[PDB]
C-alpha cells in the first residue's frame, strides 16, 4: 500500500474554539493534516472517511470528488478539511489518505485507518433522532 | 394510538420545481401535510421521521424540538417542512405524526408509519460515500 513519497505526519481535530476530540452535534469540525512531500508529486488526492463503531461508512469524500487539484513540491504543507458535524451523538473513527486517483487505484502514498477517535456528545442545534441531522424549517397556515 | 382529534389528510413531497418523489442528493425537500383539526387544540407538535429501506432511523425531528409553537383552531391547515436532503442515494420512507408533548407521551392525535416512499438518485453536488453528506471545504498551503 503506502509508499510514503508523501506522508501524513500528524492529524489534529479542531473546533472553532480549539483543539478537541469531543463535539456537540452540528459543531464545525476542522481536520488538520501535516503533510510532507519527499519529492515533487502531481495529481495528489487527499481523502477523509468517518465511520461508526461497526465499520459502517458515515461520510467519506476526497479532493478528486470535490474537484480540487493538488500539486505538491518537495516540502511541508498543511491540509485542512472543514465540515459541519451534523451527525448523531456517538463514537466515530476518522481514516485519512493521500493517494492518486479517485479510488486510489493509481498510486497509494499514505493510508492511515482510524487515525483519530472522536465523539459527538449533545446537540449544538436542535435535538433530533437518526444517524444524521438535516437543517429543517417549518411553517403552518390556516386554510379556509 | 391515534385519537384523530386532528388528522393528517394527505402528505406530499416537493422540490423547488414541483411535486416529486425523486431527488438528487442535496436537493431541497418540502414536505406538505394537509391537517384537519376537528376541535380546538393547543400545544400541538408535528413530527417527521425519515427511515432507510431497512427500517433504520435516518433523521427525525418535530416542532417541539425546533421550538416552534403550534395552536390549532377547528378547521383546515397546511403544514410545511423544508430541509436539504443530504442523504445517500437509495430508497427511503417518511413517517409523520401529530401529537402533544415532545415525545408523544402526553397525547397522540395521528401517527402514520411510512406515509410516503421516496428515493435519492444521483448527486446534485459532489459525489460522496457514507449514509449522509456533510458540506465540506478543502484547502492546502506550503509551510516552512
Ligand atoms: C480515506 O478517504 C477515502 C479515500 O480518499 C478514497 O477511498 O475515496 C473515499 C471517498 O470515496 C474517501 O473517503
Ligand atoms: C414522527 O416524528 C417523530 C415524533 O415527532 C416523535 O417521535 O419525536 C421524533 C423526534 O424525536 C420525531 O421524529
Amino acid at each position: 500500500g503506502s509508499n510514503f513519497k508523501a506522508v501524513i505526519k500528524e492529524v489534529r481535530l479542531k473546533s472553532e474554539h480549539g483543539y478537541t476530540n469531543n463535539f456537540p452535534s452540528g459543531d464545525t469540525l476542522f481536520i488538520e493534516l501535516d503533510v510532507e512531500a519527499k519529492e515533487d508529486l502531481q495529481d495528489v488526492v487527499a481523502g477523509i472517511l468517518i465511520r461508526d463503531r461497526f465499520g459502517q461508512d458515515i461520510f467519506g469524500i476526497n479532493t478528486y470528488l470535490m474537484e480540487k487539484k493538488v500539486e505538491l513540491k518537495k516540502g511541508k504543507y498543511l491540509f485542512t478539511f472543514k465540515m459541519p458535524l451534523n451527525l448523531a451523538p456517538g463514537k466515530y473513527t476518522l481514516t485519512v489518505a493521500l493517494h492518486k486517483g479517485m479510488d486510489h487505484a493509481q498510486e497509494c502514498y499514505h493510508w492511515i485507518d482510524n487515525v483519530c477517535n472522536f465523539e459527538v456528545n449533545g446537540f449544538k442545534k436542535e435535538q433530533f433522532v437518526g444517524v444524521c441531522y438535516l437543517p429543517t424549517e417549518f411553517n403552518y397556515r390556516k386554510i379556509p
